[PDB]
This record gives C-alpha cells, sequence and structure tokens, in this order.
C-alpha cells in the first residue's frame, strides 16, 4: 500500500492476524500471504538440487536439455525459458501456464500426485491393457453400460491389475466416509466413480470429480494411473505440500518471471 | 608461521594438538583454528538455501532487496554489499561490522539467540506493555526501587505475561547452580537479575551481564524478549552453534570480502 | 531412440530392476548414460553433506595455494579438479575417461580408514604402518619376519590406535557375513588372496596386497587414508548417489561443460 513488509507484520502480530498451525507457518503466513516476489534464482536452485521437493535426484539431471536423447521428454528444467516451454519431444506440451495456479497442471501433479494404486513402482507400465481400457471408456463418454460393468468396473476391484503385488483400488476407496475411504472416494460402483472425491467433506457439488467424460487427459483417475510422481521412486509418504513446492507455485502464479 | 596447511596438519596429529569432541571437530579444529579463508560464494549459498543454519526457509526469500515492500526491514542478504549495508528501513542499522566478532551483533543474535520465554511463537508482540515496562526500567538506570519490586520483578514470575500459554521466566531461571537453573541465571530477585548468568562456571564476575543499566538495546534480557530467532519459527532445540554459523562468523571476521 | 523411448521400452521388457532407494539413479541416469553437467559437479563440492555428513569440500580444498588449501588441492574449479593436488608430492586425484572408483578421489569418498572407526587424529605414519609398508616393498614374502612381526599386527588390539579392535575381528574368513568383503587377514594366504574371492572367481579376486607397491595396496591405503570429509562416520553410505554421478562425470571425460 506503500506499506512496508515490516509494517504489515507488526500490525499482523498485534491483530492476532497471523496464526501458527503447522511446521510451515513461516512460509504460509509471511511469504505466500504477503505475495513476496519469488526470484527466479531460487527456482533455478530447486531444479538443480537433490531432495529439493522430497527425496531423490535433482530434476535437471534427467531433464536438462530440449534434446530428447539427453533429457526425458525434451524437457529443460534448468532454464527459465525451458521451464516455460515444457516438454519439447512429441507430443510437445507446456507443463504449466504463467500466471495461473499450477496445482493441477502437469508440473503440479508430477510433484504432488502419487501414482495409483498407492505405492506402485515406476517400472510398471503406464500403457498396460487395463489402463488403455479405462482410457477408452472415458473417451466413449464413460457410459454406464453392460460393457462397463463387465469389463471396466472390476479393474478397480481386482488385486494385481496394474502391477504385481498391488492391492485393488477398492481396498482404500470404497465409501464416502472420511475414514476409512481415503478422500471419501468410492470406486466400487459406477455412481461412486462419477461422484468423485471429498463430496462429504466439501460440497456435494464441489466434489472433486475423478472422471471427466470425453477427456482421459483431464481425469484424475487416468492421471493417477499413468503419472509417476517426481523424482521417480519418491516415496508416497513424502510431504505432498513441501514448502518448496509452494514457493514454486507462487513463482508460477506471479508470472514465471525470468527476473 | 611459514608452514602449509598440510604441514601443520601432520604436525598436529603427532602433537596430539587435534582433539575430537563432537561432529564439528573437523570444522572447529581444521577450519576455524587455522583461519582458512572463507569464500563469499559459500556465504551467498548459505543465505540462499533452506535449512542452512537450521530448519526453515531460505533467508533471501524474506530478505532479498533494499526495497522495504519486497523485503522485511529493507534488509538484503542476497548480495555482499547488501549484507554490509544491513537493514535499510527506518531505523536503519548494520547487522555486523567487517573484521569484528559478530557473535553478539544483530546477525549473531538472530541466528543463535532463542527468544524468551523459550519456545514462544513469533506472532507475539515484541513491543507489548510488559516489554516496554522493562525497557523503561532499564533506561532509568535499572534501580532496585518500589516500582521494580511491584511492577517489574513479577513480570519474570507470572505465566502468560509475554504471550498466551507461556511459562514464567523463573520456571527455568531461579538459582545459580547449573542444573536445574539454565545458564545459572536467577530472575527471582533484583540481585540475581543484576548478577547475571554463567556465574559459577566462568564467574562469579566473568559473568554475562544480562541487564546493562541505561541501555535496553544492549541488555540480553531485553534482546531475548524482543528478537525472534531466524528463520521465524525455528525450533529452540535446533543447534545454536551450527557449523555454518561459525563459518559465517569467520567470514565476517576476515573482512566480509566479496570474493 | 530417445531417452523417453528407451524408458518406455525398458519398463515393458521388465528391463528396469528396483533394488534400493537409489534405483532412479542407477537405472535411469547411469545405465542410459545421461551426460552429467560440470555445473552440478561444482555444486557437489560446494555444498555441505553432498557425499555424506560434513563440511563442504571447497572450504578445505579451495585453492592451489597450500597455505589456503590442504595439499594445494582445488576442488572448486573444473581445471582444479583435473589438476589434483599441487603441493609436493603433487599428484592427480583422477584421470579423465577412466573409472575413478579406485583412484584417489574414489578412495577418499568411499574407503573408510581401517581399523573401521579409527579417528582422523591418529597418525598414518606409525611404526606398525611403516612395518607393513616395508614388508610390502620387500615383495610381501611369507618368511619368519612376516609370521613373527607382521602377521600379528592384524590380530592385535590397539595396534593402529587406542581402543581399536584387531582387524581379524571383522576379517577372518571368506564369507560375506561374518567377514566383510570376504577378506581374511588371519593368515599369509588369506592376506594375499584378498577380497571378493567368492563373489568373483578366485582369479578375479580383489588383491589387497600388491607386492613391491604399497601405494597401490588396498591394505596400506586403508591404513593411511582418512575418508572425506574428515570425521565422516563410517556407517555413512559408501554408494551415495552423488558419488556415483561424480564418477559418471569423470568417466564421461570430466568435461568443463
Ligand atoms: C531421472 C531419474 C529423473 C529425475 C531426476 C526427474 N525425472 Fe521427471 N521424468 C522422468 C521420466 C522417466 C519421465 C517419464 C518420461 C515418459 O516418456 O513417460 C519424467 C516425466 C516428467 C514430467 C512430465 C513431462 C510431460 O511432458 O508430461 C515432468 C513435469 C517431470 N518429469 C518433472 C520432474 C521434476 C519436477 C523433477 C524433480 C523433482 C524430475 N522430473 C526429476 C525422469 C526423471
Ligand atoms: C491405498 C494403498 C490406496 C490404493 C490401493 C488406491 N489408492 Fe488412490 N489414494 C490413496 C490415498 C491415501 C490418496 C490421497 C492422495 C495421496 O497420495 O495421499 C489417494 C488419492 C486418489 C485419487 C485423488 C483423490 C482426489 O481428491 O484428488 C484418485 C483419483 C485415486 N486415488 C485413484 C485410485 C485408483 C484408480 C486406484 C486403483 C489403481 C487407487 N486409487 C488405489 C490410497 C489408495
Ligand atoms: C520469512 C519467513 C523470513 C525468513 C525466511 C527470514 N527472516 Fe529474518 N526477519 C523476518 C521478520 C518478519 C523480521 C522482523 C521484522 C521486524 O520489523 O521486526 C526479521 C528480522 C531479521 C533480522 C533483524 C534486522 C534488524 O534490523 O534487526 C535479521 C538480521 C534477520 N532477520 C536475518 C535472517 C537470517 C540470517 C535468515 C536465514 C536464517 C532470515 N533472516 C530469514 C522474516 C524472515
Ligand atoms: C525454560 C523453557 C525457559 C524459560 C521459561 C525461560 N528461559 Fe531463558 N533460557 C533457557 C535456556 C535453555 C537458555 C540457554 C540458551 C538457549 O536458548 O538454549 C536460556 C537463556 C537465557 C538468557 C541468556 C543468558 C546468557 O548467558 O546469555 C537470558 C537473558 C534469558 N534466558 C532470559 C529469560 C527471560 C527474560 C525469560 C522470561 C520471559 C526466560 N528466560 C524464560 C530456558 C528458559
Ligand atoms: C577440512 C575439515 C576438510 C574437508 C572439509 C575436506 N577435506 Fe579432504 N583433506 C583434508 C585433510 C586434512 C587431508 C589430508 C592432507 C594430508 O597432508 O594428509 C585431505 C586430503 C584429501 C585428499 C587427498 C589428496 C592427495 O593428494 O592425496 C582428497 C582427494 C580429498 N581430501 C578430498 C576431499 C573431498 C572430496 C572432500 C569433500 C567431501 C574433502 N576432501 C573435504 C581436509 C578436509
Ligand atoms: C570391524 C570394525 C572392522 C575392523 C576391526 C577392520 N575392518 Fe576392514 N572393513 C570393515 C568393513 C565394514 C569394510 C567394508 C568397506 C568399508 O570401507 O566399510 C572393510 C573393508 C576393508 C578392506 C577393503 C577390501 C575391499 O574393498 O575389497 C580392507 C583392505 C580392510 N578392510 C583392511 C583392514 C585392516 C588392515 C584392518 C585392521 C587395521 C581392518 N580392516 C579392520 C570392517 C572392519
Ligand atoms: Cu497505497
Amino acid at each position: 500500500d506503500t506499506r512496508t513488509l515490516s509494517q504489515q507484520y507488526l500490525d499482523d502480530v498485534r491483530s492476532g492476524a497471523i496464526v501458527i498451525e503447522g511446521d510451515s507457518a513461516a512460509v504460509s503466513e509471511l511469504i505466500l500471504k504477503r505475495d513476496i516476489p519469488i526470484p527466479y534464482s531460487y527456482i533455478a536452485q530447486l531444479f538443480a538440487t537433490p531432495n529439493a521437493f522430497g527425496s531423490g535426484p535433482a530434476c535437471i539431471i534427467c531433464h536438462g536439455s530440449n534434446n530428447p536423447t539427453h533429457a526425458y521428454r525434451g524437457l529443460n528444467l534448468s532454464t527459465c525459458d525451458g521451464l516455460r516451454n515444457g516438454s519439447t519431444e512429441q507430443p510437445a506440451r507446456a507443463i504449466f501456464t504463467p500466471g495461473e495456479d499450477p496445482k493441477n497442471a502437469i508440473i503440479g501433479r508430477r510433484l504432488r500426485a502419487n501414482r495409483m494404486p498407492l505405492g506402485i513402482a515406476f517400472n510398471n507400465p503406464t500403457d498396460s491393457a487395463p489402463i488403455l481400457a479405462i482410457k477408452e471408456w472415458i473417451l466413449a463418454g464413460a457410459p454406464n453400460d453392460e460393457h462397463f460393468t463387465k469389463e471396466i468396473l472390476p479393474l478397480f476391484a481386482t488385486d494385481n491389475t496394474f502391477g504385481p503385488d498391488t492391492p485393488h483400488c477398492t481396498t482404500c476407496h470404497f465409501s464416502n466416509q472420511e475414514p476409512p475411504s481415503f478422500h471419501e472416494l468410492n470406486l466400487t460402483t459406477y455412481e461412486g466413480i462419477m461422484l468423485g472425491a471429498d463430496s462429504v467433506a466439501k460440497g456435494v457439488d464441489n466434489a472433486t470429480k475423478v472422471i471427466i467424460p470425453g477427456d482421459p487427459e483431464a481425469s484424475k483417475v487416468f492421471q493417477h494411473l499413468t503419472e509417476d510422481r517426481m523424482p521417480p521412486g519418491i516415496d508416497p509418504s513424502e510431504d505432498r505440500d513441501h514448502p518448496n513446492t509452494q514457493i514454486l507455485f507462487a513463482w508460477i502464479k506471479q508470472g514465471a518471471k525470468c527476473e
């Protein structure tokens, strides 16, 4: 306001306006809430340092060029224009959009979204028959037909469908009750699937839909089935809301500026 | 005098001159004792990296500019001259002096000194009424009068004085013997407060004076009451003598050179 | 085929195998020979705990000036790395394009000083060590002098430092447990046979004594070389991913790109 950070701070401690709820309160209340500008120099350091978002190798080792024989997906995370360009190998695509919330863009999911069924190792195929079966079903408008009930619905209910020694989805997702069904997602019936997640904990018409008929690419189910969290092999129990993840998101929302 | 580092090393393992007590033996005995020059590049990396002096966000996020609307206190820790300039927002002040021991300068206190009462959260006011009373009392020459006995002395003995759900000072500071009273500081009486800390182990007057009559700014009591340890929210039990802190001090003592 | 293409082909083949937390590095970075950029390597020597607990390498090895850097060794620059130690006795710490596993840089990162746990403030030139060095120089014979004066050094407590166990505590047979690296130091034949004799053939065994040459002898190396950074705890991972990436870079030519 022409007001200094210090002044807003001193006013905020009087007010009681700052609330400390968790280990990441410094980041949450003083950095994100105050919209402090994030320098690209810090962002560069995140992609270059190991364990920057949770245990594993530095992103730039495997994604350090727009050459597809030196870097996976022709994705260059080591430069500001590279980040903005995204994957250059066909099918080429951006991994976020400057100025927009990246939480559910490709970069957001790769940092925060555990592959399903939870715990499955990255060396299991993401193009397997069951996955492609679901992809096609979603494409066909995700109908509730004979075919679905017979050939698709049991994929969520059978052990070892997407890899050896893996539990059926409905082990963890079988009701809309807060525990024991995670995210209150119920994958036992057609209706449970199209209802989506968190319908009890949030609005029933603010429920997180997991199937988007006509669109496999935007379907949380298909995304979770096909996207390995980064860096590859990162354990599921690693914090999905790492402060560096949040500082990264802030930088993107601020324009992904090379300044 | 004229020996190489290696030569002094080989001499000292023979002498028994090198002594090992803690994980930081490498640092204390081989780096600090030999005044190995610290490169600014390393120092820069310390303020730019999360957890560099203990758990928390990187300094340069909150202190990355001399613009007080982009950086707390207009303090720029991200450049060498920025470090040398210190806080630029009024009241502007240096946080250290090149060539001088920074242990008890503002930079040293912010890294090593836990705010009191120990454990208190940073969203409590540092200018509250009790703090101003104590400050006033110190300004007036810290007399042992009626006002002190009635209005100041009990501030060290009452729960929740400096914030909600905080223990009274005399919980941990009530005698001059090493356990159970921390740093042998006794705040139950006037004489104990003016005697200070560390009176048995180094003193009784090689003791750390904690009240400097006439000068609240230099008084450890007032400092510990008003200064939050950095980064904000850092847990008190985090090492106060982190090797990176010591390396930082070394760099400052060596002239704070920009290479 | 591209990296992505070799990857997707490899997951279908069953070609990728996962054994440890460090699976990503071994199978996706080392096995596909992704080029390692010097900029990353630089950051390794400049960051504390990069290869395991301890100060950043460049603090102690940050110049070719021996009053500013141990051994006049500069790890902070690419030409510095290739140069190695400049203080007499000057020597390179690796050779570009060759596996550095057993070069000086490799031993200082992976080889715990022996006997395991001995502190770095113990002399690496003590009488027992010179005795062993001399015995190796003389061709490592199995004579009277060896049996009476050398062999017992490996079976006696507090030989190489105060409160240190006899070597044969951990090295007395050729099986993975209980004898580490299948090394048997109780007999002449055991010492000359070496390590890894079961896991490799008996004629692919890793020799730990190289007669005539102490500098190249694994026994003498372990007795005299402190793992870096000084004071690093022995139980620290000897196969740190950063160590492996470093080795990859060196093998790739140690390019200043
Ligand atoms: C080598 C072990 C890698 C490390 C280190 C990182 N990633 Fe990764 N990434 C890797 C693979 C094998 C793949 C899949 C390639 C394929 O063709 O299927 C990916 C993919 C991504 C993507 C998606 C790109 C797209 O166009 O959809 C992203 C956004 C991504 N990786 C990000 C990322 C991050 C943030 C990393 C550091 C935490 C990281 N990668 C490291 C292999 C490796
Ligand atoms: C227990 C080991 C589970 C198995 C088996 C499956 N899922 Fe899962 N899922 C689980 C948890 C703990 C979470 C929360 C997110 C996290 O990583 O902790 C999830 C989340 C999902 C979601 C997203 C819900 C949302 O609100 O966005 C989806 C769409 C999902 N899971 C789908 C899914 C599928 C298709 C499964 C069979 C392959 C499956 N889950 C199994 C725990 C577990
Ligand atoms: C945001 C979460 C911050 C982080 C990261 C760091 N600091 Fe900080 N600092 C922050 C605030 C809100 C304040 C108080 C402002 C006020 O008006 O009271 C401070 C204060 C300091 C100071 C004191 C400057 C002075 O003039 O007295 C110093 C020297 C300081 N901080 C240093 C510092 C260090 C070393 C950090 C990394 C360990 C660090 N800061 C991070 C907020 C935040
Ligand atoms: C127990 C939770 C404590 C409470 C209550 C108070 N203090 Fe404390 N103090 C405590 C410890 C463990 C230490 C050592 C430093 C550290 O953080 O580990 C201290 C130190 C001080 C000092 C410094 C003495 C010195 O040698 O510099 C002072 C001046 C001090 N404490 C003052 C103080 C005040 C004013 C308190 C009530 C508001 C108070 N302490 C409470 C532990 C505890
Ligand atoms: C100070 C605590 C040091 C740290 C940090 C690192 N090293 Fe070190 N190094 C140190 C000493 C005292 C010595 C012995 C010198 C002598 O005269 O005996 C060494 C030696 C080495 C060597 C050997 C060079 C040679 O000519 O044989 C190497 C290759 C080495 N150190 C590497 C190294 C690495 C990789 C480090 C970071 C993990 C590192 N050193 C840090 C002191 C210190
Ligand atoms: C138990 C505390 C041990 C004592 C006593 C000795 N060694 Fe050791 N050794 C031990 C381990 C766990 C290992 C694995 C590698 C590592 O650095 O941790 C080793 C290895 C060796 C080797 C290397 C063989 C190879 O790499 O192929 C040698 C040559 C060796 N040890 C020799 C040795 C000597 C001379 C000892 C007495 C001074 C000694 N060892 C004692 C565990 C233990
Ligand atoms: Cu305004």
